[PDB]
């Protein structure tokens, strides 16, 4: 189409041109909050409906967090065609995060690296957004575009698990699912409650908080993890997610790797490095944790989804649902009907009834 062939090749590296990519991202969360997009030419077709984690999603193609951290653009985001939206990190109090510059740009790798440090503007501000369109969203979600919400711990927080029992109770009434952000690279001594004994009493109190919610307002909780884990780290996690009945994993977050080849100028900033380059190590960091729970843990996949064929990958390896956030920043909105067409043309082609007969193909191979 016209429409991301204009985008790809004129608008996006005129704005890319122009803007430091923080602007970027401030100027683009505005415009999204503001509904001043088209409007989806692509209509969702019954083949990428998926059911899990308690809910119908239209379509399987969600918006990474980090986008929307503030749940300032929500509508904007089912509006450019997004089957989900997933908001957030939301840390406790309001926090600055990093000074700037905390984003880079790696265009010869079509990748990113960040380390914003959670920027938010904490659970109580986000918590009034949420309410003030809180019925808007039933409406959304019984429609099958369900809202989540990640959840991440302040900077001079002395107790973890206190932090993420904090969002439970303030947002876990507001949210569809939650996520239990363990693995942000850019907050000192986060990723290590990823390991067992952490991760186990870390999880047990926020399923504790989660269950004493009312019914209507108790959300799934999710557990994203990092692409850097080692094998032991792996297994502890799934282990974990079965003996707690955790109820699904995002897989993965960026990488604090920097896999040989990369061209960019900026690919020795410190932070999380997204996009094409953590595509693969991603789709198999969800193919082993599919494989560890055996195919009954929901897995939301993310990193380096740019395509129906990437998606497709990320869904035959493992994956429910997917997510993409950088693809976005290179490629502008059409880059989500984009992926959703190429997607259903894949499907087709290889005799999916629908997308929940890829999910985990390549393992029954
Ligand atoms: C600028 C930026 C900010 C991010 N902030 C968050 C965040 O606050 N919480 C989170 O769980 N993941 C965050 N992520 C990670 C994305 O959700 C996603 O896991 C990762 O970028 C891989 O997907 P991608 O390759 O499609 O961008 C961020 C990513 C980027 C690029
Ligand atoms: O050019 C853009 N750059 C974007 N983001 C970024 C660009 C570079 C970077 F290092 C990081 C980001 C980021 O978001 O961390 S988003 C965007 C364009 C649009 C994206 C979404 C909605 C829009 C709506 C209207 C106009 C442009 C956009
Ligand atoms: O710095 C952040 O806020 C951040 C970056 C990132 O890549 N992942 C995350 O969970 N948080």
């Amino acid at each position: 189409t016209g429409d991301e062939r204009f985008y790809a090749e004129h608008l996006m590296p005129t704005l890319q041109g122009l803007l430091d990519p923080e602007s970027a991202h401030r100027l683009a969360v505005r415009f999204t909050s503001l509904g001043l997009l088209p409007r989806a030419r692509f209509q969702d077709s019954d083949m990428l409906e998926v059911r899990v984690l308690g809910h119908k999603f239209r379509n399987p193609v969600g918006i990474a967090a980090g986008f929307d951290k503030h749940g300032e653009a929500v509508d904007g985001l089912y509006k450019m065609g997004f089957g989900f939206v997933e908001i957030g990190s939301v840390t406790p109090k309001p926090q600055e995060g990093n000074p700037r510059p905390r984003v880079f740009r790696l265009p010869e790798d079509q990748a990113v690296i960040n380390r914003y440090g959670f920027n938010s503007h904490g659970l109580s501000v986000v918590e009034h957004r949420l309410r003030a369109r809180q019925q808007k969203q039933a409406k959304l979600t019984e429609d099958g575009l369900p809202l989540g919400v990640n959840l991440g711990k302040n900077k001079t927080s002395v107790d973890a698990a206190e932090d993420y029992a904090e969002g439970v109770r303030v947002l876990g009434p507001l949210a569809d699912y939650l996520v239990v952000n363990v693995s942000s690279p850019n907050t000192a001594g986060l990723r290590s409650l990823q390991g067992k004994a952490e991760l186990r009493r870390l999880l047990t109190k926020v399923l504790q908080e989660r269950d004493g919610l009312r019914r209507v307002h108790r959300p799934a909780v999710l557990v994203k993890i990092a692409p850097d884990l080692t094998s032991q780290d792996k297994e502890d996690i799934a282990s974990v997610v079965k003996e707690l009945g955790i109820d699904g994993l995002i897989v993965t977050n960026t990488t604090v790797s920097r896999p040989a080849g990369l061209q960019g100028a900026l690919r020795s900033e410190t932070g999380g490095l997204s996009g094409k380059p953590l595509r693969d190590l991603s789709t198999q960091t969800i193919r082993e944790m599919y494989a560890l729970t055996q195919g009954r843990v929901p897995i939301i996949g993310v990193g380096g989804v740019s395509s129906g064929q990437d998606a497709l990958e990320k869904i035959r390896a493992g994956a429910s649902l997917v997510q993409l956030y950088t693809a976005l920043t290179f490629w502008g909105p059409p880059v989500v009907g984009k992926v959703k067409r190429e997607l259903e043309a894949l499907l087709k082609e290889q005799g999916f009834g629908g997308v929940t007969d890829a999910i985990g193909a390549d393992h029954r191979r």
